[PDB]
């Protein structure tokens, strides 16, 4: 998913975005009808 990420208003109504962040080992997180990726999942 890239065109919305399956995010809509603000929320994962349609789809995570999930999938796109973990490919960078990010959170995901829907703002608006796109999404952002949010901090690194990986810690020590």
């Amino acid at each position: 998913a890239k065109n919305q990420f399956g995010c809509f208003a603000n929320v994962d109504v349609k789809g995570d975005c999930k999938r796109h962040c973990k490919a960078e080992d990010k959170e995901g997180i829907c703002h608006g009808t796109k999404c952002k990726c949010g901090v690194p999942i990986s810690y020590l």
